[PDB]
Formats: C-alpha cells, structure tokens, sequence
C-alpha cells in the first residue's frame, strides 16, 4: 500500500494548523452482512484498531475528528494513546437518552474531536442532539415529528483558544454524523441546518473561525453541500421531498447561514471518501471559515491504479482499516 500524497496547493503566509476527519467503521457496524468481501480476520476489532490507529498516527493532525468512536474505546483505546501523543479529547456518543443495559453502553458509537494541547486550550464543550432539536422545532409539521425527531445522530462541538506562539484567538471546530438513508435527503438537510444554527448559537454564548468535519452523508451536488457551500437553502428545495415550503424550517435561519464556509477538497481531489461494493462517494467533508483561513494543503487520494491494480472493489480491506478514507488538510488561519 503506498502512502497517500502530500499536496502543496498554497505557499505559507497568521498560524498554521492541520485537521483531520475520519469516520472509522466502528465494530458493532463492521459485518460480513454488510462487507461480505473482506475476510472476518480483517474485520475483526483487534486486527483493524491497529490501522485506524496507525492511520491517525501517521496524519499527525493538530485537530482530530472522529466519526463511530465506540464509547469505551474511546476511552481506553483512541484517547490514552492519542494522549500519549499530546492529545485531549471531547467525545459524546449518540443515544444518551435511551435505555440500554451497561454492556450495550459501552458499544454505542459517536463523535470525538482531539487537538494537540501544546498548542490550543479548550474553553466550552456542546453536544448536538438532533432528535431533541427536531422534536423542540416540529410544532405544526408531522414530517419533522416522524422522519427527523425519530434520528439518534449528533454532533459535537468544542470551542479552542489557538495559542498566540502559533502567530486570546478562538477557534470553533464541529463534528458530525448525519443519517445514512439516501431515502432520507430531508433528514440529512434539516439536521446539517439544525447543527449550523446550533453552532451559531455556540458562538453567541461566547466573528469567530469554524472548522466544520462530518461524515454528512451527502454527495457534492446535494441540498445539504449548497447549504454549506453558499450560505444558505431555498425552503422549497427538493431535498425536502414536502414539506418543502414548511415554515418550521426558518427557525434554524430561503434558509440562510451567516457562515461562508468552504469544503478543504474541492474538485473531487479525491473521488469519494465512502469506497464499498454497492456505493463509491464524497460523502465526508472539511469546511472551514474562507473569510479566516486559506488552504494550504490536502492529503491526496490513495492511488486508484493501486486499488486497480489489486482488484479492490471496497473497503475495509486487510490493508485499508475502514470504509471510509481519511481527510487531512492544512489551513492557515488570519486574524
Ligand atoms: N447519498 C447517499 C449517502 C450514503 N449512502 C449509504 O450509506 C453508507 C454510508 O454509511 P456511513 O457514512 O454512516 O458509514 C454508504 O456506504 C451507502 O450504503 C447512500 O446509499 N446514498
């Protein structure tokens, strides 16, 4: 497997960072059901940790996000290591709500971000529940009560004093993993717009830089990336398959957002970060404040020739620890 490329896209100069995003197949999801071309050896947890961490390891990232960190490996597999190479961590799993025994506890997945202590201090810490969000928001559409309340996803959030020796300067960086079903464009939509309103919130009770990672679950040309990417929605958009024109939707403000955020990969620079079987995407993504940072670099694609070369039709592989590859970019933050 030879190493993914570095690639310089601007020259530096103001502070310079790297953020990782990387949704790392979690165990309970890892099946031969679901992966039936990868040997169960290869699937297995202990086999596969090893990669995921050695994949972090190697990406060295100032910021880390994380999407499907089982709760108790979070903390005694991703955080005691990754403390051991100058980490913290804020980690919240889904389904804090629900009722399950203490063994199922310790197997629900969520969110985690990491950042190098050496070099940012955390000041606040927030989980977004999207299922309370809707559910405080759904007065007068069945559609938000039925579809979106019934979605466990959430995201983090965590806001960071950048030391001053990488030049009190905040930075806010978002983690998030949206609802998978492609029959759900609406679900994913209201919760990217649900989570954006949230953080903007975040702020206020605190202009400032966003690092927005997820897993969004969302190909380019979809709702919820002209959300992101152009500060806003029109309401009667047809990823809300109706209700489209729903008033409910304003509250998270045509649905706007003060942020003017653009993806770290732009013109599939990678030609998808999901590789499986039955579906091959850009569904993972960076964004970030364009009027705070520049990009100054991505961590390329694996060589498709290679994938090509070793008939490899999807991920996980006894080489490649998940189905989905990891984003790495450096930014370059201005005051
Ligand atoms: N537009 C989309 C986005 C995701 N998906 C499905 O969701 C899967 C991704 O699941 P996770 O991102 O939650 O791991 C894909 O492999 C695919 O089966 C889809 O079928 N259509």
């Amino acid at each position: 497997l030879p190493p993914r490329p570095w690639i310089t896209l601007k020259e530096r100069d103001s502070a310079s960072f790297t953020v990782m995003c990387y949704n790392v197949l979690c165990d309970k999801y890892a099946t031969r059901q679901l992966y039936g071309y990868c040997p169960s050896w290869a699937l297995n947890w202990e086999y596969r940790k090893k990669g995921i961490m050695e994949e972090i390891v190697n990406c060295d990232a100032d910021i880390i996000s994380l999407q499907e960190v089982e709760t108790e490996q979070y903390f005694t597999l991703f955080l005691p290591a990754l403390k051991e190479r100058g980490y913290d961590g804020f980690f919240s799993p889904k389904s804090r709500a629900k009722i399950m025994s203490e063994q199922e506890r310790k197997h629900v997945d969520g969110c985690a971000i990491f950042f190098k202590t050496e070099k940012f201090t955390l000041v606040q810490k927030h989980t977004v529940e999207f299922n309370q969000v809707a559910m405080a928001n759904s007065d007068g559409s069945e559609a938000m009560l039925n579809r979106v309340m019934t979605k466990d996803n959430i995201g983090v959030a965590v806001v960071l004093e950048v030391h001053k020796e990488l030049f009190k300067q905040l930075l806010i960086v978002a983690n998030a993993h949206m609802h998978w079903d492609p029959e759900y464009s609406d679900v994913k939509l209201i919760q990217t717009m649900m989570f954006v309103s949230e953080v903007k919130n975040i702020l206020e009770k605190a202009s400032i830089p966003l690092v927005l990672c997820a897993d969004l679950n969302s190909l380019p040309d979809s709702g919820v990336v002209e959300y992101l990417s152009n500060g806003g929605v029109a309401d009667n958009h047809k990823d809300f398959k109706e209700l489209r024109y729903n008033e409910c939707l304003m509250n998270f403000s045509r649905i706007t957002h003060g942020f003017q955020l653009k993806s770290a990969y732009e013109n599939n620079l990678m030609p998808y970060t999901n590789y499986t079987f039955d579906f091959k995407g850009v569904i993972d993504y960076i964004f970030y404040s364009k009027t705070h940072m520049n990009v100054l670099g991505v961590l390329g694609p694996l060589d498709p020739q290679w994938l090509v070369e070793n008939n490899i039709t999807g991920c996980p592989h006894p080489h490649i620890p998940s189905d989905h590859f990891s984003l790495l970019t450096q930014l370059e933050l201005h005051p």
